[PDB]
């Protein structure tokens, strides 16, 4: 219907809203494009499914994403990356874990403040019904 397609728009302004907010944020600034396989050739070998943040607003302007679950799992997969690709103990590797782990927590951070559970379980619905 008409009506859930304005649910779907919604939900991607909802989306942009929250991932422009990650990426002007100075902590994040290594999640904001791809990995550039001549710096880092070893990356893609390593790292199976790559994600950033520019990805993201592709995906949203894509109509991939139909519920909030389905974007997260994306912020998942940007923070789990960084997690197996930076394992050790150096500095290097601690700062990005740490700043992975912040770019996770604050984008649950800001979905518990200003999502309505409502409006979430309504996407979920019209998603099933599909
Ligand atoms: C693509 C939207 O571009 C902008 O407007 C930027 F400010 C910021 O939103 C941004 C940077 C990098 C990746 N995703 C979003
Ligand atoms: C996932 C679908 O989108 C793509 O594959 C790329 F275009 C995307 O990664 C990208 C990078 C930098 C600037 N704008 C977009």
């Amino acid at each position: 219907s008409m009506q859930e397609e304005d649910t779907f728009r919604e939900l991607r302004i909802f989306l942009r809203n929250v991932t422009h907010r990650l990426a002007i944020d100075k902590r994040f600034r290594v999640f904001t494009k791809p990995v550039d396989p001549d710096e880092v050739p070893d990356y893609r070998t390593v790292i199976k499914e790559p994600m950033d943040l520019s990805s993201v607003i592709s995906k949203i302007d894509l109509h991939k994403y139909l519920t909030v679950k389905d974007y997260l799992r994306d912020i998942d997969l940007i923070c789990s990356n960084a997690l197996e690709y930076n394992p050790d103990r150096d500095p290097g590797d601690r700062l990005i874990r740490h700043r992975a782990c912040a770019l996770r927590d604050t984008a649950y951070a800001i979905i518990k403040e200003e999502l309505d559970e409502d409006f979430e379980q309504l996407c979920e619905e019209i998603q099933e019904s599909r």
